[PDB]
């Protein structure tokens, strides 16, 4: 687990690679990030764990990703940041844990946010609630 | 998104099928239950959506498996809960986003709980750290 | 020597040549300029040298550029600066050190700075980490 | 951009070819060496990115090359460092600069530094002042 | 370098590997394991380098190897930690010492730590006194 | 283990045998040492044992290796330490520990000092970081 790129894929049409290049480790927590020429649309992830005193195990990944537009005043265009999205996964296993028991586990959840799982999509995509 | 089963994937050998079947929905918090014949070491899998008042949807969703051994006591056989592992997926949307952005977003973060993508597996799987 | 003209290079297709004049010279920092008649967001470029108490010799590079583009309000087409870079080089030199040796010091630092030297440039241009 | 191998020219005759070879990373500093064994006759570059808190983007390099006569005795040897030489490179960009701004930023300024260049030249390496 | 594998060999009949993976290095102190799945009981082998004030290089080694036996309770099998065994090396080096010397060095403390050298061994292995 | 010659090997191209003699035992800590005469020139190897208050057994290694260069003046010389290198091996184990297992400890950490095993060479040779 040596700080290094990760390469996360879309769900467009014909899938993009999104390249995210490692830029720190402050406390013990590592940044990657995908970074267009201009350094202020970069979209950072982030990845750390932590043994918690009463025997656990803590990951915590966050995954932001900001929306730049071209806002033009006076003649002056400048790319800024008009929206945001967010997503912060946290496991937290038990210090008595096999591998294959947490493998496992995080295929489940990962395979639960596919897109054809209905369930879910209809909710973290389509905003639609539970009913 | 209408509460029904949710199939989920491990990443066995050769990959069962986890099937969470609906139990109920609590102030709009949706709960699947892949349950053996014993209700005890059921897994729970909740999810829900809410759109806060400043204008953001925030889904969130939790997973939860505990681990079942038979505990022998003095000739009483029973089955009990050695241990747990838990997960919290957390989305936060701003109301202005669209829907391809959103679906990507997921389809990222997806992607990398995948197996092979290093950076993160070694750390949520193997417990290692970043360096 | 005398505060005199400076040309520094581009990077550009054709690099452009970027001709820096003298400005003044307040206490003992020469500043040398490239601009056109007006005043404003006129790119910088000061050096100074100074002798340290402690006898060691120690001179200063600072280049200041700051990009220009025009503005116009209710017709009033005026030119304004929408960002600036700043480098600045500091030199410390030991006063017995040799000629060729500070020379050879330069040259390497300077070919440090360069578009094919990976680990510099990736950083120093593309803003990116080390690992 | 991974720690490697950074090489760097003199302004000797025959420009000799430095090769400094990474030593480690360290509280996220990138340090390559030209190292003969012995540490305290180590050339090393230094290299670094930081975020600031304000949205800048700063990357710092340093080099830093010691003169060491090395008396020997009997086939014994003594080495002591007469002499140092230390630069240090403070890049400061805007979180909205281009990367083809930030690139030509970074080769004016250091075509800055070079023999031709009287003005810089007769100062940083002739250690003459301004006036 | 880099945190990497690294692999120790016992003293048994046919010498086996212990592989040990890298976990973390919390500042500046690599640690890596040799563990089953499970992350208790695990034998640990931490690294570390530091330069001292005084100008001295100074690492240091640790192994500890704890001694894992299953645990039964009321059928609940689990293993547990019977005892532990702990060493730690500590070099300091001068900041102008060669190459040579230092390698010479640990291949003697090296040699010293021997199945032979009896001297050493009937003591560190023996428990038994020195007469 | 009666305090005897101790002989420890070098990493030289042909390996040269250094053989240490008994001093003295002080405090129940035995002292070998590879001299010449001139005690500062001596090599000492050192060695204890103990069993710990809360019953624990702990024994400790010490090498020191001075390297000095000795000025020759008509006839009359004249020997000055110019560097030294210090080790410091400190085992501990348990009151139940077999000897099986505290060999097989030894050889372990033995192992890891060696050219080949690379994490800890580059550093406690080489002196470089662990990143
Ligand atoms: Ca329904
Ligand atoms: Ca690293």
């Amino acid at each position: 687990a040596q700080l290094q790129n990760l390469v996360l894929k879309d769900r467009e049409a014909t899938p993009n690679d999104h390249t995210f290049v490692p830029r720190d480790i402050r406390d013990n927590v590592g940044e990657v990030v995908e970074s267009t020429g201009v350094p202020i649309g970069e979209s950072r992830f982030t990845i750390s764990l932590r043994k918690t005193s009463n025997g656990r195990y803590k990951s915590t990944l966050k995954l932001v990703v900001p929306v730049v537009q071209s806002q033009t005043v006076n003649g002056i265009v400048t790319p800024v940041v008009v929206r945001t999205s967010y997503v912060t996964v946290d496991f937290d296993y038990d210090a008595r844990s096999t591998t294959k028991e947490r493998n496992n586990f995080v295929g489940m959840i990962a395979d639960a946010l596919k897109a054809d799982k209905m369930l879910v999509h209809d909710t973290i995509v389509n905003l639609q609630g539970v009913y």
